[PDB]
């Protein structure tokens, strides 16, 4: 069935005819003699023997037990032996071509019943794949047997090899591609269980990328029409073209994970609350709480925080017919478990809409879905075992298991809106910047190229644009970069208000101090260049340069400076701190400038291919969380490519326009200031939550005290939804999902 | 602890423990004897008889010593020998690529106490390193112990390693990066001395590789924040990144050389006074002064002249409250010495300001440090012997050395 075959079977077949007719022939001529001397030396020589020694000098051994005593025999020996010789100086570079031909990843894969697996292919390569595995094969979870069955067109790397071998029991891996049917019956898309599909995050053309991960999302929908499938995308634009697929159903499971709204998403959350971008890359992300002495208090008590997960649960007998005020003060306070969220649509006509921190007039319906943040699913198991009177006062929640019965908005009124206007109603120079007293601004550092791959700016203003925050809240966006990269992006950026141009490099220093950066709320620092195909240490050069130049600076508070440096390659997050004093070998996060906010890796887009496989709510909570709701109907509407238009939208659309932000306060001041004397959190939630229904997230906390003796530093670090019991410093801020204002 | 290393010891295993069973079979069946001929031909052949004949007729030779006398003991060998051909056939091609992964500039750097060594990464390349090797292990130095330990990520080339192995008692080598803290620990830069980063003078794009090099740099610091850095630049411009780290204390010795600025200065300074690029490019390199009879009178009054170098030394307690032009020119005719600058501003708040030839208001303080010009370490020793009283009128400046207060 096999040409390779076929050839292989030709030589070894010819191979052992001359074998066999050339031992014949010696037999013959050995047995008869010699007639120069009339057959007078002939011996008595089976012709097996003869076969024996002829193999035995053809692999160039020579026993001698037998060997040729006629003349004439020994005249055919040697013959033979240039023949051989020969025939293998001619024939040994086929031979071992074809050996070396066989390929060591065909092959289809086989599992037995109840064994579930999950199919990854599009990118797959050491680093795209590294993060993933690490989240979705991580130590501590759930372990439902699961196999990630690869499938990819070239060989794997040595290191990607090393991952495939020390996973082996449950990594596989298969040569092939996507759009081969029978690639995919090898691979079981049959009866797989979902198939993701990673995507080169750094590519020199995004739209191409995105186009051929849609071809195979077509390519799997045509085999299996219905099956799950987890998107990467890299561009938010190209999220539409999987609305094309007849097979794509969203209610069915299908998601795509943008790389660039998410990423964007991250960074202006953190924009309206610093350190918001590491609070759900570890709350959306497997993580190890294995506390050990040599961490300090503070790294204790962030690695306490990282180890904590979001779980979906249905509410208990118990919640029914109550406000969601009432139940998650309740869920705190009795069941020591965070209620983020409840599916809440499912009263009138479809599931699906996570309601966020919801007003009390929201109530809990019977077998609602309810989103918790807590250590890991036997916690918030308890959620659905809570009854009314045999949980009614009872302590020591592992007891508590079992009962025995004028402004222009958008058209869909969720982002603030203004005409189109051309590049230059907005671009300013340094006379101009310095001018604008640009105060509480978001300042965007942005590396690009006049030939740089698009990134979207538009997910980084976007939810910096909400419908819910104030005209006169909303922090005024400029941007330093290049100017022809931002002529590209004007035709997405031109329809947000209080956006501003400052052309020339960010690392020029002149800028910086034009467009005010020791008053500006947050220095974004985003590079557009095509990297990672430098030394991928060097790839993040630009980033760093620029986040210690900004930290060098001073002005009439340098490096009191908020920014948050996103980084290409994880392992350069080591240089964005000096007084860190943490070892090289460390993970992501553990590391002082993520655990502090300031820094931010792609990767853990990665991590969210895992988790968005794990938990099906998980990925619509996030972008509800971060890009300011961005309902359907707006990417349909952006689908139409008219591009984002509205106007005077009607109150019935503005009813949404007060739902649930994640903003920061402070304990320093303000209605909530006694907490921070000596308080206790729980104490703190507890009473947000019942006089202004704010939901508190978790702590941003001085890394050491701030006593300018201690730490004269303005670094925090967050905690994730701290103890019930946890002291309240009087500097600390907290994370909230405040509602209407 | 090694992929590659798990791979080589399963083929070893595998090939011994295939090795040692054909043995046993190979002896069951001839101490046994042959069924066909009801086992009359069974000869007392030693199980370790048979494993030597047995790895004898692997290795393709063949002594014929110890043999297979029964039939379905000859069969077995041939059998055997089929088995082995193809197996080796098959195995040869990643035997072969294992022993070539094989690095042959990893391992760590190890040094004994006493013996400094600097750190040089960066450009190393053939041209770039060939002109530093020659002044920095240039013959007639004083040559107090200090290897150069190299830390750059491709092969070396041809040229390369010749420069490495002729230099092989103080010049080494080792595969890696600056970005690598471990790479950092292995050419232990903990106790290094300085940690030198070349730079590709003829890159295409010279801010990033001035980038690069700044990022070099960084790494450095962070590993040891109290290390001598000296650092190639290529724009004058990216000369300020330095000064943003916080680790780069120029007091402390940490210096940028850039390519542009010092060459272009060189070039602007031929221009005011001709012929004073190679002036200072022989002031302050490593030259030998080897007069030959060959040489002609202006070569060798040339030559002379190239073998003299810049060096400090503190002024002696003789110089003391004393002005720049006397102490000068008393350094010249008494002490057959050229005495460039000083550094004066020790006085009121902060060292580091090297007057240059100054105006007769300038006066040497006590302990000061000047810049000479003279041939060699030991001349430019007697600016710090040199007193009133012994040495006032002492001909014959070898004879000034080492007054007795
Ligand atoms: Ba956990
Ligand atoms: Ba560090
Ligand atoms: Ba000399």
């Amino acid at each position: 069935k096999t040409s390779t075959l076929i050839r292989l079977v030709q030589l070894v077949v010819s191979f052992v005819s001359l074998w066999l007719t050339a031992a014949g022939f010696l037999h013959l001529l050995e047995n008869s003699g010699d007639p120069f001397f009339d057959f007078g030396n002939a011996q008595h020589l089976t012709y097996w023997e003869c076969l024996y020694f002829l193999m035995v000098t053809m692999s160039t051994v020579g026993f001698g037990d037998i060997f040729a005593t006629t003349v004439l025999g020994r005249t055919f020996v040697v013959i033979f032996i240039m023949i051989f010789i020969g025939l293998f100086a001619s024939f040994i570079p086929e031979i071992a071509e074809i050996l070396g031909k066989r390929q060591k990843y065909g092959g289809s894969y086989k599992k037995e019943r109840g064994k579930r697996h999950v199919v990854v292919c599009g990118y797959i390569t050491f680093d795209s794949v590294s993060n993933f595995l690490k989240d979705f094969l991580h130590k501590d979870r759930e372990d439902v047997d699961v196999e990630i069955v690869f499938l990819h067109k070239g060989l794997p790397g040595l290191e990607l090899e090393g991952l495939l071998k020390r996973h082996f029991t449950q990594v596989e891996y298969f040569w092939g591609s996507v759009m081969d049917a029978n690639d995919l019956e090898r691979v079981k898309i049959q009866e797989a269980d979902a198939c993701l599909v990673l995507a080169n995050k750094y590519c020199q053309d995004p739209d191409q990328e995105d186009a051929a991960n849609i071809m195979r999302v077509i390519s799997i929908k045509n085999y299996h029409s219905d099956i799950k499938v987890i998107v990467q995308l890299l561009q938010y634009h190209n999220k539409a073209y999987l609305l094309n697929i007849p097979s794509w159903d969203w209610k069915r499971g299908d998601d795509a994970v943008c790389v660039a709204e998410l990423k964007l998403g991250f960074i202006a959350q953190s924009c309206l609350a610093p350190g918001f971008s590491t609070l759900m890359a570890n709350l959306f992300t497997m993580r190890s709480y294995k506390p050990t002495p040599e961490m300090s208090q503070w790294q204790t008590d962030y690695m306490r925080g990282t180890g904590m997960e979001m779980y979906t649960e249905y509410l208990s007998s118990a919640f029914n017919a109550l406000t969601f005020p009432e139940a998650a003060e309740l869920c705190f306070s009795k069941l020591k478990l965070l209620l983020l969220a409840i599916e809440v649509r499912q009263e009138d006509t479809r599931e699906s809409t996570l309601a966020i921190n919801p007003g009390p007039k929201v109530k809990i319906e019977n077998a609602t879905q309810g989103f918790f943040i807590a250590e890991s699913a036997e916690e918030v198991k308890r959620a659905f075992y809570y009854c009314k009177n045999c949980h009614a006062n009872v302590s020591d929640v592992r007891q508590i298991k079992k009962c025995k019965c004028p402004r222009k908005f958008d058209s869909t009124g969720m982002f603030h809106w203004c005409p189109d206007r051309p590049l230059n109603d907005c671009l300013q120079d340094r006379s101009q910047a310095s001018a604008s007293g640009l105060r509480n601004h978001v300042v965007v550092c942005l590396f690009a190229d006049a030939a740089s791959p698009l990134i979207g700016l538009r997910n980084l203003v976007m939810p910096l644009r909400a419908s819910n925050f104030h005209y006169h809240e909303l922090k005024p966006t400029i941007i330093v970069g290049n100017l022809d990269y931002l002529h590209r992006e004007w035709k997405t950026l031109q329809n947000f208000p209080k956006l501003s141009i400052l052309p020339g490099s960010p690392l020029n220093r002149a800028n910086l101090r034009a467009v005010n950066i020791n008053l500006c709320d947050m220095c974004v620092i985003v590079s557009a260049k095509d990297r990672n195909m430098e030394d991928p240490n060097l790839v993040d050069k630009e980033a760093i340069l620029c986040s210690l130049n900004i930290k060098a600076m001073t002005f009439d508070a340098g490096a009191n400076v908020p920014l948050i440096t996103e980084l290409a390659n994880d392992s350069n997050v080591q240089f964005l701190d000096q007084d860190d004093d943490d070892d090289p070998d460390t993970e992501l996060y553990m590391t002082q400038p993520f655990a502090c906010g300031t820094a931010f890796a792609v990767s853990v887009l990665d991590s969210l291919m895992s988790t968005s496989y794990f938990n099906d709510n998980a990925l619509t909570l996030i972008r509800t969380l971060i890009t300011g709701g961005a309902t359907p109907e707006l990417e349909q509407i952006l689908a139409e490519g008219a591009g984002m238009r509205g106007g005077y939208c009607s109150p019935a659309v503005l009813a949404n326009r007060d739902r649930c932000r994640v903003a920061q306060i402070s304990l320093f001041d303000g209605p909530l200031a006694q907490f921070g004397q000596g308080g206790h959190y729980g104490e703190l939630f507890v009473y947000a939550l019942r006089h202004f229904g704010i939901l508190c997230i978790g702590l941003y906390r001085f890394r050491d005290t701030n006593e300018s003796v201690r730490s004269p530093s303005s670094k925090r670090y967050v905690i994730t939804n701290p103890p019930e019991d946890f002291p309240l410093l009087p500097t600390d801020q907290v994370y909230v999902l405040t509602y209407k204002q």
